[PDB]
């Protein structure tokens, strides 16, 4: 059940309004293992 769990965690991470739109959009185009990973190692990175 990623998509749903990736999307709190940009609710959760993300303050910034503008990334949080930007990730979302970029969630809802991706599907396949590889691509979620990325967005997930990116929203992890933008929390440091
Ligand atoms: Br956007």
């Amino acid at each position: 059940g990623q998509k749903v769990m990736i999307t709190k965690m940009i609710t959760d991470s993300v303050a910034n309004p503008q990334m949080k739109q930007a990730f979302e959009q970029r969630l809802a185009k991706a599907s396949t293992e590889d691509a979620l990973n990325d967005i997930k190692r990116d929203i992890i990175r933008s929390a440091i």
